[PDB]
This record gives structure tokens, sequence and C-alpha cells, in this order.
RNA sequence: AGGCCCGGGCCGCCGGUGAAAUACCACUACUCUGAUCGUUUUUUCACUGACCCGGUGAGGCGGGGGGGCGAGCCCCGAGG
């Protein structure tokens, strides 16, 4: 506990701020051990955090008549089916969208449009839209949900994701790490056994080596 | 979203492009190399003395000597 998480916290406070002008976002860098990536089940997970957004902005864009109205209401982006279809030109416009929009939403438009009318590419970028809108929620809550941490294992024995903000500093911080490190252990094939090291990195340099 | 200038400096997340990169930072993974007699793990070959087998009334084995009917080679005084 305090032996392990408090010591490293203090390092970030003394270091970091003075080290680099401008503030980035902390990320939890993990290293697996004694695991076979392609010969064994891939563990994919998605969990919430307390009340802090890891991504700075660009929450999501939706596609539906009413959701687009509520979109112009509280959200900057309100794309619609007919506006969305750009065909072959979309390939590059959608690559730009993947570079921009951190996430995407769709009220039943995604079921048919992305495989067909929108096209592929969102999957290639790893960002397919979510059916989080179903005419049964308010998009403010959906935007609060889009500020989470998502896990999927790949060939590299390491998955790194937004775990904190240099600008936001509270005990809650590590409580997000505590939630995150446990969440991997929960969905890992055989628990803590296959974790070689854990790292929390913010901005530039190497500030943490948990376990 | 050039870290990095003397109170005025540049790589690129610019645009393209490829299936994904082109600042900056990390994180691994793998292939190679020296070191650590640090940890163990093993493979081949050879020996004989345990042990095994066969033969025999356990009858001539091993090394050396001596001699050719000797053979190649040497100063040959054509030769101990
Ligand atoms: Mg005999």
């Amino acid at each position: 506990r305090d032996t392990l998480y408090e010591a490293v916290r203090e390092v970030l406070h003394g270091n970091q701020r003075k080290r680099r002008k401008f503030l980035e976002t902390v990320e939890l860098q993990i290293s697996l051990k004694n695991y076979d990536p392609q010969k064994d089940k891939r563990f994919s997970g998605t969990v919430r955090l307390k009340s802090t957004p890891r991504p700075k902005f660009s929450v999501c864009v939706l596609g539906d008549q009413q959701h687009c109205d509520e979109a112009k209401a509280v959200d900057i982006p309100h794309m619609d089916i007919e506006a969305l279809k750009k065909l072959n030109k979309n390939k590059k416009l959608v690559k730009k969208l993947a570079k921009k929009y951190d996430a995407f939403l769709a009220s039943e438009s995604l079921i048919k449009q992305i495989p067909r009318i929108l096209g592929p590419g969102l999957n290639k970028a790893g960002k397919f839209p979510s059916l989080l809108t179903h005419n049964e929620n308010m998009v403010a809550k959906v935007d609060e949900v889009k500020s989470t941490i998502k896990f999927q294992m790949k060939k590299v024995l390491c998955l790194a994701v937004a775990v904190g903000h240099v600008k936001m500093t509270d005990d809650e911080l590590v409580y997000n790490i505590h939630l995150a490190v446990n969440f991997l252990v929960s969905l890992l094939k055989k628990n803590w056994q296959n974790v070689r090291a854990l790292y929390i990195k913010s901005t530039m340099g190497k500030p943490q080596r948990l376990y």
C-alpha cells in the first residue's frame, strides 16, 4: 500500500513538473510475463474510473435525427447518415476522423452503415462506434462513460493506456491505478503470475516501475 | 501539438503516403554477443576393473628377442 504507491507518487510531485514545460496525460504501461499472445485467449476489458477524464477532449460523434439534435444541443459534433456517406473519399476523410475523434457513438446507424454505407477503417484504427445511444439515455451521461480505460491484448507483451492527468492531482489518482492494475489481474489468464512489471509514465522520461 | 533559443531556434501528431510512421518520449517482444564455473541440464567418443556372454580337458595370449625364403631404404669397404 503506502509502501508501494505513496513512494512513487512523491517522485511525480518532486519530478515531472520541473522536468517538462507543458502538461501531458499519465499512462499505465504494463509488461506481461510467461504468456503466449497468439496461442492463448486474448483478454479484452473495459472499466470505469471515479470522476476524472483521462482523454482531454474530442469525446465522441453520433448519428441519428434526435441524437443529432441533442448533439447540436450539448456536443460540438453531430454527424448524420446522409452527411456521413462520402464513399471512397470517406476512406481518407474517415482516416482523418480516426486521427481526430477519440471515440464514436451511433443510434443503430452503426449496425448497417459501418460494414456497408460508412465502410471499414474504423476497425483498423481500433475505434468502432458504440451503440451507447438507444433513445434511452442523455448524451451527457454517455460522454461521461466515453471517459474510461479500455484493454485489449496484442502481439506485444505490453498494453499502455491513459491512467492519469498531470493537471489533475488528488489521492483519486492512484485509486484509478489501483482500479486499473486490479482490472488487468482480474481478466488475466492466471492472475498476478504473468505480470513482469508495471509502469506509470507521464509526459517525458521514465517516472515509475511498480513491481 | 519543435523537449531543445539570448529578452524571438528548426525535425512533425502539417498535408500526403503505406498496411499502420514521420516531433518528443516511453514500453516491450524477439534475433545476435561477451560476461557471470551463477543455476542446473545433457551429447558423443574412448578405457576396464565391476557385471554379462561364448569357447575350452581354461594348451601356446601380449610384448620383446632371435632367424628368414624375406621385402622397401642407407656411407657401403657391396657389405657384421
Ligand atoms: Mg582356453
